[PDB]
């Protein structure tokens, strides 16, 4: 009965308790990630999630991506008939996710504890709480992501201070939290525009340009293709996390007669044409230090959100940044501020 929900950027997820035990719940495509994307088709009928996601290219103009990024605001997007309120669209992204929770449990659904990021204001909070009545949800209460993932590490001892370094797809946040059993959120900083999804492009340009140095084609112009690249790239900064090597092959990518694309990346080279952006997570994580007038030494735990903190990578400067202090493990890094939220829905319902 008790359910929560992370509404990122630009993958949301569901949690609900059994017993005092949060469980991820897995959407009707098999994921317990949702892309937040919404679309209409040239037809009428609205796509969410993956479906959505598919076709963001070959339908550009009615496909919203990253609506979260407008939610305080009076922005809109005219679809034919009508408009459509932030509010209105994330509400599409919340009724897939109930429609999918229900699927699981057999039963139904009615209340939910909603994640927001720490920095929103007044009017981006209740444009959440808008959503989630539009869905024919009753937002419980609407709690913070960083306290959310805290929560999913149960960290309520006596007092203690904790470094949640979120790197999301679409956005990089790291706040530090101070605990007495009661949660503040001390200082906030970030990046609104690193994101894994940053990796992942890094890895396109770079299979784009060993491309063209073979064949002299521009693949850029073929929407096919891209498809296939993004994909492809994707699965292979996933196999980096743990091999330091990976191979891209992909048949008869073109023509002029087919060509395959076949290219080896290393974890290294890959780490070289990345380094920019990870370094671009130092200062934001040191100004939250210097807000609160800490020494490093003094950081009691550290929880990894986002999936694209198994990098080896980042976890190395992680390392280093916190002074050699290993992070929490045990959720999935993705799962963690949904999980947190089934868990506040706990403490009402």
């Amino acid at each position: 009965r008790a359910v929560g929900i992370d509404l990122g950027t630009t993958n949301s997820v569901v949690s609900v308790l059994e017993g005092g035990d949060p469980v991820v719940v897995a959407n009707s495509e098999g994921s317990r990630t949702t892309p937040s994307i919404v679309a209409f088709a040239r037809n009428g009928e609205v796509l969410v999630g993956q479906p959505a996601k598919n076709q963001a290219v070959t339908n550009v103009d009615r496909t919203v991506r990253s609506v979260k990024r407008h939610m305080g605001s009076d922005w809109s997007i005219e679809i034919d008939g009508k408009k459509y309120t932030a509010p209105e669209i994330s509400a599409r992204i919340l009724m897939k996710l109930k429609r999918d929770a229900e699927a699981y449990l057999g039963e139904d659904i009615t209340d939910a504890v909603i994640t927001t990021p720490a920095y929103f204001n007044d009017a981006q909070r209740q444009a959440t709480k808008d959503a989630g009545q539009i869905a024919g949800l009753n937002v419980l209460r609407i709690v913070n992501e960083p306290t959310a993932a805290a929560l999913a590490y149960g960290l309520d001892k006596k007092e203690q201070r904790i470094l949640v370094f979120d790197l999301g797809g679409g956005t990089f946040d790291v706040s530090l939290l101070e605990i007495g059993g009661v949660v503040e959120v001390r200082a906030t900083s970030g990046d609104n525009h690193l994101g894994g999804d940053d990796w992942d492009q890094r890895v396109v340009d770079w299979l784009v340009d060993k491309f063209k140095g073979t064949s002299g084609i521009d693949l850029t112009k073929d929407k096919m293709a891209m498809q296939r690249l993004r994909e492809a790239a994707e699965k292979a900064k996933i196999e980096l996390s743990s091999s330091q090597s990976t191979s891209i092959n992909l048949p008869y990518i073109t023509v002029d007669n087919p060509l395959f694309l076949d290219e080896q990346l290393t974890r290294a080279e890959f780490q070289r044409i990345t380094q920019d952006l990870l370094d671009r997570t130092r200062k934001p994580f040191q100004s939250v230090i210097a807000d609160t007038g800490i020494s490093v030494s003094e950081i009691d735990h550290v929880v990894l959100v986002g999936g694209s903190t198994r990098m080896p990578a980042v976890t190395d400067l992680v390392k280093e940044l916190t002074g050699g202090k290993e992070p929490n493990k045990g959720v999935n890094p993705d799962e963690v501020v949904a999980v947190g939220a089934a868990l506040q829905a706990g403490v009402l319902k």
